[PDB]
C-alpha cells in the first residue's frame, strides 16, 4: 500500500493489514493509555505514558503513534517533544469513566474471539466452534466454554453491556412497549439492557432471567434498580417469569434452528393471548450478501457459539412455526434491529 | 457501524473488526477458494466450491459471501443460485499461477505473525518479541525462532520472495546499478531480488549470501539463472563475497543499532574505493508517525525481530558512522524504497 501503487494492491494490503490495527486498540485499551490521558492534568509525553502504563519507551512510542495515524489520539508539539491528548472518539468510547465506553468490549474481542478467528479456516472445514483447539477447553456444553472461568465470566458480561449504551434506545423504542406492563429479559446477563428499558418505560417491571453463576456475578459486581428482579434458571428447561412481553437480544444467534424452535415453543406456550416477543438481533439483509459487519458477526458465531446471524424472512419462519403472528421488524440503522410478533387466540 | 450513526463509532468498529477481514482473507487463500475459481471452467456455486476445498456448504457460504463485500470476488445470479468468480484483485494477487502472486506471504501473516499479535500488549510491556509465548521456542538466537521447523523456514521463504514481483524493479532501477558489474545479496533468501536484477543489469553477476539451512532450501525448492550464484555463511562472522555493490534488503530493520553497526563496518572493510552499498527497505517519514503501513510494520519488528523501522536520518547515521559517504535515498511510492551509499578515499 504505497501511495503511487495500484488500487487494488492498496485494498489488499488493508485487509491484509487489518489484524494489526485491531490489536494496536486492543493493546491501547488492555493498557490503558486512553484512561491515563483522562485523569492527567493535560496532554501527556511519551516518557510520561510509558511510565504510567508500565511499559517500553520504544514500543509506547509505537503505540501512540500508530493511534494518532489512526484518528484515536492527537498530537502536539512543545519544544522538542510530542504530547498525546485524547480525541471525540477516544473520550466518548475509550475511557472507562464514559458511560458510552466499549473499553471491555474491545478487551474481550481481543483477548477471545482474536484467538479464537486463528483457528477460522478449521472451523470452515469443521462447520464447528474451536474452543477445544484455542484453549483447551471442550464446548459440548456451549457456555461451560465461554465461560471458561470466574474471570472469563466477569469480562464477558462487561463485555457485552457496552452496545446498549448507543443502541439501547433505538431497539426498546422501535415499538411501543407501554402496552406491556411486566416484562422478562431471558438471558439478560448483567440487566443492562433492562436498566435502559426501565428509564424509558416508568409504568413497566422487568425480570433480568439468565443462568445461576451470571445472577450471582450480576449481583455481585453490577450495582442497582427498583423497578429490575432477578431470576436464576435455564430458559430450555425451567419454569419461565410471568411476564407480558419476553425480550431476546442476541440469544438465538448463538444457537441451531432446532435449538431455537424449542425456546421459542416454551415462550409461546407460557404467553398469554396478546402477550408479545421481541427479539433484538442484527439482521442480515435478505440475499445474506450484507451488512458487512453483520456478516463478520455470523462468521463469529461460526467460531464462538453454535448459532448464526439470521434476514428477517429466517426469523419469521421460526417464530411462525412456534405459533408467534403479527410479525414486524425495524431496521434501526445500527448494529442491532428489533422484530416484535405476537400471541393470538 | 451501523449506516445511520455516528462517523466516530463506524471507524471504532472498523478498527475493532479488523481481525476478522484479515482471516476471512488468510482463510480464503489457505482453503486455495482462488484457484479451484481460476482452474474451473466458469463461475462456481457454493457446493462446489465447499467440494472442491473440502470444507462446510455453511462455513463456505459465509466465506464467499464476505470475499464479494470485501470485492474480493464477484456473484452472479443464474436460476435459484449464486456463482462466484474471481476479480482482476484476485487474479492478479491471490491466484498461485499468477506471477505478482501475494499468496504465500498472506498465509505467513495468518499463521505466524497473527499469533504473535494477539501478545502485543506483553511486547510493548517488555519491549521484544514474543516467540516464547507464542510458539513456545526461545529466541535467544532470532533467526532458531524465525526457522521453528523445516515447514516453518520454506513457508517463510516462499512468504518474503512475493514482494518483489511488485516492488523489485522500483528499488532496482532508483540508482542506476550497471555500474557495479559484481554484485552480492547479503541475506537474499531465495534470491527472487537478484534474479529480478540479473534481467534488469544484462552486463551484472550476482551472488546470494545467506545461512546454510536457507541457501540448502532455496537449491532444494526453488528453481534457477546463469548469473545467479550461492554462498553459505553468517554475514557477522564469515568471509562475504567479492562484489562492487553489497544488496542489503530487509536485513537491518531485523536487528538493533549495535548489531546493525558491526555487520555495516564488516562491508565497508570489505568494499573497495567507489564501491557501494544498496540498502532496500520501508522508509519512515522523519517525525516516525507515517506511512501508517511502515508504522505497523516497525511494530511487526518489535513483535517478530529484534529491530525497528527507520527514517533516512537513521539510515544516514548507521552508514555514515561505519564510514560510508554519498548517501541518497528515492522514495518509489511503494511499500520498499531505495538507499545507496559509497566508500571513498
Ligand atoms: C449472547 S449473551 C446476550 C446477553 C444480553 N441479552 C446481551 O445481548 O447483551 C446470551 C445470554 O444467554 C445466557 N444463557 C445461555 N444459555 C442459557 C440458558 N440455558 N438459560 C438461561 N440463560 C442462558 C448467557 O448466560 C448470556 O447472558
Ligand atoms: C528479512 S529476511 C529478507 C530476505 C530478503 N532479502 C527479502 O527482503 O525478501 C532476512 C534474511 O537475512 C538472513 N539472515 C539472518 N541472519 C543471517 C546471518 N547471520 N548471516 C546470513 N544471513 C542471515 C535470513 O535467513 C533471511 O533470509
Ligand atoms: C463480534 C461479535 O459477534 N459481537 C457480538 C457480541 C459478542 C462477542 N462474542 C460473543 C459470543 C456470544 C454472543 O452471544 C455474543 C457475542
Ligand atoms: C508485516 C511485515 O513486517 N512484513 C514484512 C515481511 C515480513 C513479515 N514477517 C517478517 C519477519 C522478518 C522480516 O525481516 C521480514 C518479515
Ligand atoms: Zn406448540
Ligand atoms: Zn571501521
Amino acid at each position: 500500500m504505497g501511495s503511487s501503487e495500484d488500487q487494488a494492491y492498496r485494498l489488499l494490503n488493508d485487509y491484509a493489514n487489518g489484524f494489526m490495527v485491531s490489536q494496536v486498540l486492543f493493546a491501547a485499551c488492555e493498557l490503558g493509555v486512553f484512561d491515563l490521558l483522562a485523569e492527567a492534568p493535560g496532554p501527556l509525553d511519551v516518557a510520561a505514558v510509558a511510565a504510567g502504563v508500565r511499559a517500553s519507551a520504544h514500543g509506547t512510542e509505537l503505540l501512540l503513534d500508530i493511534c494518532v495515524s489512526l484518528k484515536l489520539l492527537k498530537v502536539e508539539t512543545r519544544g522538542g517533544k510530542a504530547f498525546y491528548r485524547n480525541t471525540e472518539l477516544s473520550s466518548d468510547y475509550l475511557t472507562t469513566v464514559s458511560p458510552t465506553s466499549q473499553c471491555s468490549m474491545l478487551k474481550y474481542m481481543g483477548r477471545t474471539s482474536y484467538r479464537c478467528w486463528g483457528h477460522l479456516a478449521d472451523a470452515v472445514r469443521e462447520g464447528r466452534n474451536q474452543y477445544l483447539e484455542t484453549f483447551g477447553v471442550p464446548a459440548e456444553e456451549l457456555f461451560t466454554a465461554i465461560y471458561r472461568s470466574e474471570g472469563e465470566r466477569l469480562q464477558f458480561m462487561q463485555a457485552l453491556q457496552e452496545v446498549w449504551s448507543v443502541n439501547g434506545r433505538s431497539v426498546l423504542t422501535a415499538f411501543d412497549l407501554s402496552v406491556f406492563p411486566l416484562m422478562c429479559d431471558l438471558g439478560g446477563g448483567a440487566g443492562a439492557l433492562a436498566k435502559e428499558c426501565m428509564s424509558l418505560y416508568p409504568g413497566c417491571k422487568i425480570t433480568v432471567f439468565d443462568i445461576p453463576e451470571v445472577v450471582w456475578t450480576a449481583k455481585q459486581h453490577f450495582s442497582f434498580e427498583e423497578q429490575i428482579d432477578f431470576q436464576e434458571g435455564d430458559f430450555f428447561k425451567d419454569p419461565l417469569p410471568e411476564a407480558d412481553l419476553y425480550i431476546l437480544a442476541r440469544v438465538l444467534h448463538d444457537w441451531a434452528d432446532g435449538k431455537c424452535s424449542h425456546l421459542l415453543e416454551r415462550i409461546y406456550h407460557t404467553c398469554k393471548p396478546g402477550g408479545g416477543i421481541l427479539v433484538i438481533e442484527s439482521l442480515l439483509d435478505e440475499d445474506r450478501r450484507g451488512p458487512l459487519l453483520t456478516q463478520l458477526y455470523s462468521l463469529n458465531m461460526l467460531v464462538q457459539t453454535e448459532g448464526q446471524e439470521r434476514t428477517p424472512t429466517h426469523y419469521h419462519m421460526l417464530l411462525s412455526s412456534a405459533g408467534f403472528r403479527d410479525f414486524q421488524f425495524k431496521k434501526t440503522g445500527a448494529i442491532y434491529d428489533a422484530i416484535l410478533a405476537r400471541k393470538g387466540t
